[PDB]
């Protein structure tokens, strides 16, 4: 299948325990290419807009409060079947249900503080990436 | 003695061979904290301005050529005695003369393609960091 | 009917002759709102990844050459029927065929150096804006 | 003495009443050059850091409230004795006391909502500019 893109956010729990290099290597080892990256401190509004999807959900407030508790790292990953592949090595959203070797298994403390977020689909990825990055900022690799 | 900052650039050789995660983890393992990060592709001018110090030096233009051949990753590392510490684990500029365990030993192919650059002092760090980052972009860790 | 958005680029001819304030006020007087703005020096690469649409056109080379000859200003304009309105006060692409009172009439020297560019439809606007700006950077205002 | 730089912030009062074009043209007419610009929505944290100088002053709280109430425009102006020239055009901080023709006279409603901020010295300018802009983002004019 064709090369796709997905968004990776390293959440503040993983940033603050200094496991950024560790997490990014996992993606690279799986054959994904990091084609954009920037560390940013999300404002309240910025977080609300990204998770606008879940605005009417129950725990939107806690999610937002956690995602703005410190700096995150926002990333675009490129490669063959990138969406499903990112998802695989990240593992189940719930860390206690995650497989051995996944990022959720190895770095996540709880449901809330689950280390990293990833795009769940083809369509979700396009929106999530466009939200954080202008198209010119994405530097797909040439050599 | 105090916490300092230094600039790390992962050069295009290391970006294109997908060793970014690997290199960042080395920094983190040594107890440095990544407090800013962004992937950019340097334009001709960007590069010239950063290495303005060596403009007068003869090869300069091969360095410029190399640094703009593809995307790089620019980061700010924070921690105790951060300058000397970054330099330690980076290793000698010349990769053949670097020790075992350093980034130059493990990732660098030649003098020219030597994987990464780092600030070489207290004062050069301030200038190099200010060149790539506004002070508000630097996100000191609170959690 | 509905409030829309369009992209404004003040090209390097107009930037270098210091007419930025003049042009922006024209937009504002017409009831459009500037909801994003940044001055950038477009790289040779950036070059019309923007103008990818005219990549096969003959004189593409000169357009790109001109658009990177100096700094431009990239803007998002918001308001009722913003697309047609921007186009109205901008005027015809040829400055000599442009109507009196328009930007092309008042600031443009030639076909090549025609002061400013604008989005030509709803669909082209969405693409052009997304190219230069992440959605979070666009600040619709309240107060 | 040579060309200098100063920071201009168009505050949210002036942004929301759509006088950005008007204010910028004033600067340009005076022979100052806009060499950087970006519209931003300052978070609490961003604003507090910029006015860190007045953090022990009593009124601080209201200043911060106002500066984050909506989007602002941050600008770097370059030209001969740019610092005193920016200050001339702007007028007295207190709009009552401002001369005719100045920005404070023509756009400012009160002490709090005084339309725009500027750097007050060489030294304050260097820090204010560095705070919002990396040195590479500043595009001094060619051509």
């Amino acid at each position: 299948m064709a090369l796709q893109r997905t968004l990776s956010i390293i959440k503040p729990d993983a940033v603050s325990k200094n496991v950024i290099g560790e997490i990014l290597t996992r993606f690279e080892k799986a054959g994904l290419r990091v084609v954009a990256a920037k560390m940013v401190q999300l404002s309240e509004r910025e977080a609300g807009g990204f998770y606008a999807e879940h605005k009417e959900r129950p725990f939107f407030k806690d999610l937002v409060s956690f995602m703005t508790s410190g700096p995150v790292v926002v990333q675009v990953l490129e490669g063959e079947d990138a969406i499903a592949k990112n998802r695989e090595l990240m593992g189940a959203t719930d860390p206690k249900k995650a497989d051995a070797g996944t990022i959720r298994a190895d770095f996540a403390v709880s449901i809330d503080e689950n280390a990293v977020h990833g795009s769940d689909s083809e369509a979700s990825a396009a929106r999530e990436i466009a939200y954080f990055f202008a198209a010119t900022e994405v530097c797909e690799r040439i050599r």
